[PDB]
């Protein structure tokens, strides 16, 4: 008699469609196996307000270990992301709140506005409408570029096509993570690639300390706070592992998030003219998109959040329940961890009217908003630190492509996805494109 047999559950698709079926199928509590642990799926707005708004309820450490580390090599650590611990994870989420504060962010708008612009002279070069550009490789590269300058100080010059070993090892260390939670060759490469982003930390730290030393200009940025939440500590393995989470996460879902809204407008030209006609509203002939500019662009805005219901990149979280607990009429045993899915939830017709269907409407004003079925940047204490820079520097982004260029999916691009560290399109967006 297994400890979960009683729970209910089975005797570009990605894991996350199976989940989606079984808790269609069994209910708001369903036993699966993820990343090779035993886990509940629970699906009920009242469980995610239970567990996800109260400190009393910590994220699953077993879930994060292929964050940690990944073949023997040390990745994100105890990295914000990584760290399960209350009072381990609240002392350098508090340091590093203060490089996310709004006078911070606002500081970013000059960065998010010269990579984005730099992408669209890349992408009106190439607008021919015949030469297919992979918009996932170019949202990923300005991704890249925008969060090594506004996190680091550093540029990494992807949008002229530097970078290519560093590249190539953020690729390899995301199949690591995927081949880890589902030979020598892969090992080899994957080992080499993490241990080349911490030296890539090393490298732009011992830099960082230099121009401190030499009295050189330092802006205050991520690095700067990442530093002092060590300060004092017995080696750099804290600090490295927090370069490599913020280095990493400050890039990737923003590309997976910019990748999938190209994707999903290439099929809503209404959609599209709307935003376009927004752009041309708002900012008119402006080559920069000011800080008040970004919450006129109020139809972007819900296009985005419409968006991430369909395709969040960060499905959703893990908390541990210590104690045999009943939740939704299922007893769920003490120690197990309890799987929240903004995926599940986005696409189940019991929250959302034709779940399918990319209707940006559904986050209108007066709309009445998603109580606990929607959290693209997770809820609570463990929500993204990151959510609003992202959504500032998509907004910059998007609404700088919309303003200058038209998109044609290439035919035979497909919708589906793929799941490597985060969701993301199976296909590279090949696009080709034309000037307003
Ligand atoms: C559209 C883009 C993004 C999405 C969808 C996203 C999503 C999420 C989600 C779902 C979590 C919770 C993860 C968990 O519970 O294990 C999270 C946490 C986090 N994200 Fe993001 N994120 C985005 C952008 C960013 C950016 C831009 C940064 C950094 C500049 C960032 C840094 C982090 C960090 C460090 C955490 C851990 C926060 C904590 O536990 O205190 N994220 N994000
Ligand atoms: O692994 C994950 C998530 C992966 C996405 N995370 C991010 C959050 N915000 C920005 N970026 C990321 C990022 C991107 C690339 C990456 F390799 C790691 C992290 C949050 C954690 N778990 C949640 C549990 F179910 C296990």
């Amino acid at each position: 008699h297994s400890r979960y047999e009683h729970i209910p559950g089975p005797p570009g698709r990605v894991l996350q469609d199976v989940f989606l079926d079984w808790a269609k199928k069994y209910g708001p509590v369903v036993r699966v196996n993820v990343f090779h642990k035993t886990s509940v799926i629970v699906t009920s707005p009242e469980s995610v307000k239970k567990f996800l708004m109260s400190t009393k309820y910590n994220k699953d450490s077993k879930m994060y270990r292929a964050l940690q580390t990944v073949f023997g090599e040390r990745l994100f650590g105890q990295g914000l992301v990584s760290e399960c611990n209350y009072e381990r994870w609240h002392k350098q989420r508090r340091v590093i709140d203060l490089a996310f504060s709004r006078s911070s962010l606002v500081s970013l708008m000059e960065t998010f506005n010269e990579k984005a612009e730099q992408l669209v002279e890349i992408l009106e070069a190439k607008a021919d409408g015949q030469t297919p550009v992979s918009m996932q490789d170019m949202l990923t590269y300005t991704a890249m570029d925008i969060l090594a300058k506004a996190a680091f100080g550093m540029e990494t010059s992807m949008l002229l096509g530097a970078q290519k070993p560093l590249s190539q090892a953020v690729k390899l260390m995301l199949e690591g993570i995927t081949a880890s939670r589902n030979k020598r060759k892969q090992l080899r490469e994957v080992r080499e690639s993490i241990r080349f982003l911490r030296q890539v930390g090393r490298d732009w730290v011992q830099r960082r300390r230099e121009a401190l030393k030499r009295g050189e200009e330092v802006p205050a940025d991520i690095l700067t706070q990442i530093l002092k939440a060590e300060e004092g500590a017995q080696d750099d393995e804290g600090l490295l592992d927090n370069f490599v989470t913020f280095f990493i996460a400050g890039h990737e879902t923003s590309a997976n998030h910019l990748a999938f809204t190209v994707m999903e407008l290439s099929r809503q030209p209404e959609i599209v003219a709307r935003l376009q006609a927004e752009v041309d509203e708002v900012i008119g002939s402006k080559r920069y998109l000011d800080f008040e500019d970004l919450g006129r662009l109020q139809y972007l805005s819900q296009v985005l959040k419409e968006s991430l219901r369909l395709y969040p990149p960060a499905w959703g979280t893990f908390r541990l329940l210590e104690e045999e607990t009943l939740i939704d009429g299922v007893r769920v045993p003490g120690n197990t961890p309890l799987l929240f899915s903004t995926y599940v939830m986005g696409r189940m017709d019991t929250y959302f009217e034709d779940p399918l269907t990319f209707n940006p409407d559904r986050f209108g004003p007066g709309a009445p908003k998603p109580r606990f079925t929607y959290f693209p940047f997770s809820l609570g204490h463990r929500s993204c630190i990151g959510q609003q820079f992202a959504q500032m520097e998509v907004k910059v982004v998007m609404a700088k492509l919309l303003q200058r260029l038209e998109f044609r999916l290439v035919p035979g691009q497909r919708f589906g996805l793929q799941e490597q560290a985060t969701l993301k399109p199976l296909d590279p967006v090949l696009c080709t494109l034309r000037p307003r």
